[PDB]
């Protein structure tokens, strides 16, 4: 026996939820369930934002959700984001053994004709945080503003616990990692919740696509104009490689990372220390796709050593799969 | 909420739609399938938001509407026989529906649409005739059902409904454009904006420039004036999704140029001169700028073909000027 | 194969609504509220599952409509004497919503159904311009009401949307009634419940048993009477919700009375009558079914001043003028 | 104003489902085999919503546990025979599940729910023992049946969850009646009432009064106190929706008594032992009220079979005790 009917949809016979899984899982690991409740409530969070995304300042008030879908995780001891001036986030009683940074979606321009947008997370347990001195309590009034102490450690990304993504487009698949595997799911609509939609998608080797913004062209150095138009001239019968640039970096990092290519955002008009940041979305993805298989640099190097030395510096990436990555660093060298 | 938000949530789709006609006498009728399309599109696009497919769309449409009608008839990207529903359900409309576009990088999903135009057919006739396997030889003295040939002169309404980020369905009926966001929560599509205008300058392009190496010399330093400006300036920035209606949408809004233009092995475009360029031209030509193939604007060419494809070009007048040199 | 309508759409209420207009010359007014009027039930109706209810849900409808082309004047409860829509909407047409059905039930594990009624000025009255604070939820006078308080000679249709374990847009504008669920999936009413019609034998009764005494000597007798099986056949059930729409919702589909007697609360209960009791009395009507306030019909009893009490019977014919055979 | 959104401190079900099973000794198992119960109502609630949703509300259940091998087979409500789960899912642990109670509102639209049962056969057997009326003895019964049967005294955790205007969810186990609500618009289940208990006090009777020619000589005078009592004074309501987890939740919310009596029938009364009653007696009692058969507590009984029905009376510890007081 093994009928069932003309649905052609509804035919969740294996609901492997994130959480079923995010459960199953678990079960192998001493974060004392910690985890689990922050990765589980960051799934909480980005299951509004795509609420706000689709409608009814965007990324200056969906960080005010993170907060209130985490002032109950003391795993978030202290948490983060990208469009506040102060690293406040949860006082005191709230806190655990690890940290985790969130950017609300990516990129100002991005959301106003948008088509994609998303969330990057990226968890860091400092072994050895804070400590700075002893934790002050119960007076009260705070006029001028609470006062608390350090604004502890920039983790670099190979003791980067789990990272991953939320992109709010189409479908809003939720993308996260961790030591031993990358796992996507889809926001099943009706049931606003979460289905397993891909089980470890490792990036395939060869991958003809390339994702440059070519407009301001005129600005990158001549040695990586060698690039640019040099790969849309095969030079043998062949396909050339077809260009996609959507511009929201969750949506061209989804394309690649199921379709290989190489999507990159290099030193131009702004200054060759970069564009995009570092320790709060250039390490948070390639920290991905590692998994995947792909690579993530900056010309000279990986992009999970270089350890930050400011919460805002930029860094140019370069990023998609191995030979497309190893290959156009042959060029700035 | 998410910025303006709610701001809008007052007079929904069917809200104006039934002002037209008490402010227009609409042949009500038009009102019917105008509506029955709002809703086959939400359909399709909780499809597209997941939870077979380019057929799916058809098949939801269908029902969708050969219930109800007021057209007569539908039809669709793969049907070069234009699926009569029936001579007897309607006379005085046929309104193209095209399921999809871009029914490639949907496999991993960012954005996608549906696209449709209702012809007001001043010639008829009926249907039937399918001939089955029986006995005699070639001699095709036959078209099948068509009459799509007739953009211009018959479009009447058009518009496009894109699945991404929100599903934003966007209209005109001759005065103006009117953009549609559907409230995912209370599924109800809510007036945006309108009388949307596309940029007069703006700076925007989107081309496959990938296969650049590919194309007639005369447009291929167009592609260089675009990365080496001159008269010093502001850059031309740049940017292909992969879908029409996600492109079309990002330049109606913003501005700028866009076409998959004609080259070595697609000689003669690729997106159709009905299905796709007709309908998408008479909305980029109701916000201000114009549609064109290189030379003629997109709607002089009168359909003389089956999936008749051709270049295209669409965005902000001055824009598609400037390659109006670059062409020939 | 069986899919046929498993892909079809399921003629929703903004369809059903359309065609009527199609049936008329009707420019959609009416047709303009309906669809106003059914979306704020949509909000008013997914906010009630938890995602000050009765202040709410009266901005909730004064939005989707208020700027109805066609309106006279609208109204909510608490807004005690009298409400008038600006002259830039205007019309004719007037609106009586009393956003929720009681204001104690709910929180329980009850329902909560709006009721709504499109009263027609026969003639009709409002004023002019101006404006002088008025910003207080607390003005009230002796302001000869009148136009709110529109005759069961105008109400041209009626209905309400019961917010239960399923919400349910049931409504009748004068050719019996009809019922729309609401699917979740699709985000719209699909007709589920056409033409309907009350069963004649009645055998269910709701009465709020527990206010016995205060019930007077003739009721008391009627009720142990309900409970003692007369002639010795078949006892008649129990099942009180605590709230109207819901009682009188199984008292539509189903048969059976629903009442709220004129007990020591004074001589009237604790039902208005333009807003709970005239709409109700009127789907019934047409439901077979037949409503009396004990002394006469309530369908046609002048509502004389504000806020009117009147105990109520409303339910099935056959079992409605049985408490009704105790008179004279 | 703001009220719902500013709690802070928020948890979904699976916040507190690990929350607490992490604090103490519970976790694994017991945890997400609650979780893919937390999902299968959510997944219930839209069939009640509408997507004779009977037997799929049981096969919807079987799937939602399989991958969750702690528990073997359950006879479950309408249910012929507990199915195992095909070994490797050892499941030393069982539950017994129920879909919708009172076997009716489905189709009359208004309130309903499903009640569930964590046993830990304390006693490891989880074995499937087919009973279809054979033989054994040319007599009666001598030796247990399925195991499945497991005293109240230890059975760990139990709720039910509703599906009426709002799918609220009950849960108690070693520590009390938490409740959440679940949010519409995002799916998850929010814990909205901590650690609750009922008043003490009362004045809502919940029995089906038009019986009334049936009950106990003894009930029946009962009835007449609640109507007419000593000191008179501000009566009692009677709310009797009829559906078993409205009436236990209007209960176990405001407070009062809410009962099954012995009826004519037969002894029996109708609902069963501890598929129904059971459970909710165990959860009623943490929430601090009582549960009883009149004269004896439910969590105090084991039948000889399937389907030994028990009169249920639950309520208050007063309400209760009252009506046990009506017992000579």
């Amino acid at each position: 026996a093994a009928t069932q009917t003309k649905a052609r949809t509804r035919s969740k016979y294996e609901i492997e939820t994130l959480t079923g899984w995010l459960l199953k899982q678990p079960m192998a690991g001493v974060i004392d369930a910690e985890l689990t409740i922050v990765l589980s409530s960051i799934s909480l969070a980005c299951k509004q934002i795509a609420s706000l995304v689709q409608r009814a300042k965007l990324d200056v008030v969906s960080n005010e959700v993170f907060s209130s879908c985490l002032r109950s995780s003391g795993r978030t001891g202290i948490i983060a984001s990208e469009e506040e001036d102060v690293p406040v986030a949860v006082e005191e009683s709230y806190s655990g053994n690890y940290i985790v940074v969130f950017d609300p979606l990516d990129g100002s321009s991005n959301i106003d004709a948008a088509v994609s947008t998303g969330s990057i997370f990226g968890i860091y347990s400092p072994n050895d945080e804070c400590i700075v001195d002893s934790d002050h309590d119960d007076e009260s009034q705070l006029s001028a503003e609470e006062q608390r102490c350090v604004v502890n450690v920039c983790q670099p990304g190979d003791n980067l616990l789990a990272a991953g993504y939320c992109m709010y487009s189409s479908s809003v698949i939720f993308v996260l990692t961790i030591g031993k595997g990358v796992y996507a799911f889809t926001l099943d609509p009706m049931y606003g919740e979460f289905v397993l939609t891909s089980e470890k998608i490792q990036i395939p080797k060869a991958g003809k696509i390339y994702s440059f913004n070519e407009g301001n062209y005129k600005m990158w150095p001549d040695k990586l104009k060698k690039y640019m138009d040099d790969l849309k001239e095969p030079g043998e019968s062949q396909k050339p490689y077809s260009s996609r640039y959507i511009g929201s970096l969750v949506g061209d990092f989804h394309r690649t990372l199921l379709y290989g290519g190489i999507y990159g955002y290099p030193r131009d008009a702004k200054s060759k220390n970069g564009k995009l940041r570092l320790l709060y979305e250039c390490a948070p993805m390639s920290f991905i796709v590692e998994q995947a298989g792909g690579k993530g640099s900056d010309g000279h190097q990986r992009i999970l050593d270089i350890q930050p030395t400011e919460i805002h510096q930029r860094v140019p990436l370069y990023i998609g799969s191995v030979e497309e990555v190893e290959k156009l660093e042959k060029y700035l060298a």
